[PDB]
């Protein structure tokens, strides 16, 4: 329930008031996920979902404040409103799950109980709604509009488990999926939501099969296993400032930025590489004085991935590659994309890994080709004369070819092939020839750029890629084989 220490910080008439609430709750032994998710959901609703202030609705009020170029109206999170919704949730879950009927062997939650709570959330949801709809992540959505996005279901199951007093059930995240972790050592996995559009219902099942499959979706087992603090972080990263496709709520941007700096300072993003990248993106738009540069943050994310996740994550490098791409840094962007490909090389492409495929596809056949086309125009009155770029480009295609190896479905098709030739061509033979494609001569040590191919496809083409004249026939045929 809501304790006196929580209720005294209400009402929340500003961003700074909401941050105070989070700061307090993060200090608590067990931060209340339900309360924090409801508050965020409440403010997001009026700052992005429906910005029109209600004319008839009493008891609901707005707080005027000076804006940095007139006035801004913030939704006042009243204790009456937030507690009413909090009460509705706890009522709904407690009045559906009979704890007496389940034996809590030394506090450890049984698989049967986990599945029950998972079913309560699942069966409460609307029969038909657009699953990729924005602002349907928070518990405010589950209560007010009974709609939740894919990862939102998993967050709710964890929030609901917490309400029931089950302090061992936690959120488990990958880079494109969410599930639950529980057990006496927290080694029992349970699917509690769906993935993609029409890929069957694996709910209630274990994650073991996807981990063994070497699929990017279950990150070969080196996925995030949240604590209550990392769950709060997820919640903050889940803030959606999008009003529409081209505009954003400044208050929700300013709110997500402040909450992430708070989380950072208590060291709660040290195991969340994608959060460091999100904070970096926000620091790029409106940098807060005193705080580190976006590049410091982009690399803190990469550092986190290498330290706590065996350097098996893709987005930390994508976040950096995007920043350099935005800043037209070409070599640095192509370096970062080549690093991304080195990670995906020891993964196998499975049907459910479609999101990361679409990402590599856009960079290989749209983003990189545009950067090189732009680079070519700027030459006529530099990165196309740098041999390191051409090495990075080839290392990028090396990782993708290596990824395809051992995969049940092919990655590279004739569509990838055309853009390889085009991109190779953007570099003059003289520049291409400077890159030495060496397999190595002596293993270890005793007491122009150099590149080694890991993939068979790229190895078989080493001589073709470096030739003065490009044989489109052979290069296309070898990449697609
Ligand atoms: C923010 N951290 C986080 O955990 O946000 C959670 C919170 C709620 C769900 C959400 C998420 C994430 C969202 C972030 N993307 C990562 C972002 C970073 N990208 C990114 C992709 C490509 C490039 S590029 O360089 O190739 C490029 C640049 C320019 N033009 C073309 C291409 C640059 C940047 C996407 C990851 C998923 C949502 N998701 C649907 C389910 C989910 C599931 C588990 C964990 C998190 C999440």
């Amino acid at each position: 329930g809501l304790k006196a220490a929580q209720k005294t910080l209400f009402p929340l008439r500003s961003i700074d008031d909401v941050v105070r609430l989070f700061a307090a709750e993060l200090g608590r032994e067990e931060p209340d996920l339900v309360l924090l998710s409801l508050v965020l959901g409440f403010v997001e609703h009026f700052l992005a979902v429906n910005r029109v202030i209600p004319t008839n609705v009493p008891e609901l009020t707005f707080q005027p404040s000076p804006a940095p170029d007139g006035l801004t109206y913030f939704p006042v999170a009243d204790l009456s409103i937030i507690a009413a919704l909090y009460a509705r949730f706890t009522a709904q879950i407690r009045g559906a799950v009979d704890l007496s009927l389940y034996p809590r062997e030394g506090g450890v939650s049984s698989r049967e109980l986990v599945k029950k709570v998972s079913d309560v959330i699942w069966n409460s949801l609307s029969r038909s709604y657009f699953k990729d709809r924005a602002h349907i992540q928070s518990l405010f959505s589950f209560i007010t509009g009974t709609k939740l996005d894919s990862s939102g279901v998993a967050f709710a199951v964890v929030g609901a488990c917490q309400a029931l007093g089950l302090r061992d059930v936690h959120l488990a995240l990958s880079e494109d999926h969410a599930w639950v972790v529980f057990g006496p050592n927290g080694e029992q996995t349970a699917e509690v939501t769906w993935h993609g559009k029409g890929n069957e219902d694996r709910r209630g099942q274990t994650v073991n099969a996807g981990v063994a499959e070497r699929s990017w979706l279950y990150l070969k087992g080196s996925y995030m296993r949240c604590d209550r603090k990392m769950e709060v972080a997820f919640m903050v990263c889940a803030i959606n400032p999008s009003i529409d496709l081209h505009t954003d709520s400044l208050e929700l941007l300013q709110l997500q930025q402040k909450l992430l700096w708070l989380l950072y300072d208590l060291g709660h993003l040290e195991r969340y590489p994608m959060a460091l990248g999100n904070l970096a993106d926000l620091e790029e738009l409106e940098p807060t004085p005193g705080r580190p540069d976006p590049l410091t943050l982009y690399h803190k994310g990469i550092a986190s991935a290498k330290t706590y996740y065996r350097d098996e994550h893709i987005y930390p490098y994508m976040y950096l590659a995007g920043y350099h791409c935005r800043n037209r840094n070409v070599r640095e962007a192509l370096q970062a994309w080549a690093d991304t490909a080195t990670v995906i090389q020891d993964y196998n492409y499975c049907r459910e890994d479609e999101e990361i495929y679409k990402e590599f596809f856009e960079v290989a056949n749209d983003v990189i080709p545009n950067l090189l086309k732009e680079a070519a125009s700027l030459l006529e009155a530099s990165a196309l004369q740098d041999p390191e770029c051409f090495a990075h480009l080839l290392r990028f295609y090396d990782g993708i070819c290596k990824w395809e190896e051992g995969s049940p479905t092919p990655v590279l098709h004739v569509g990838w092939a055309t853009f390889l030739v085009q991109s190779l061509g953007r570099f003059e033979g003289q520049v291409r020839q400077k890159v030495r494609i060496v397999s190595g001569t002596v293993a270890g040590t005793a007491r122009g750029p150099v590149l080694t191919f890991q993939s068979e496809k790229m190895k078989g083409m080493k001589e073709l890629l470096v030739a003065t004249k490009i044989n489109s026939s052979a290069i296309k045929l070898q990449l697609t084989a």
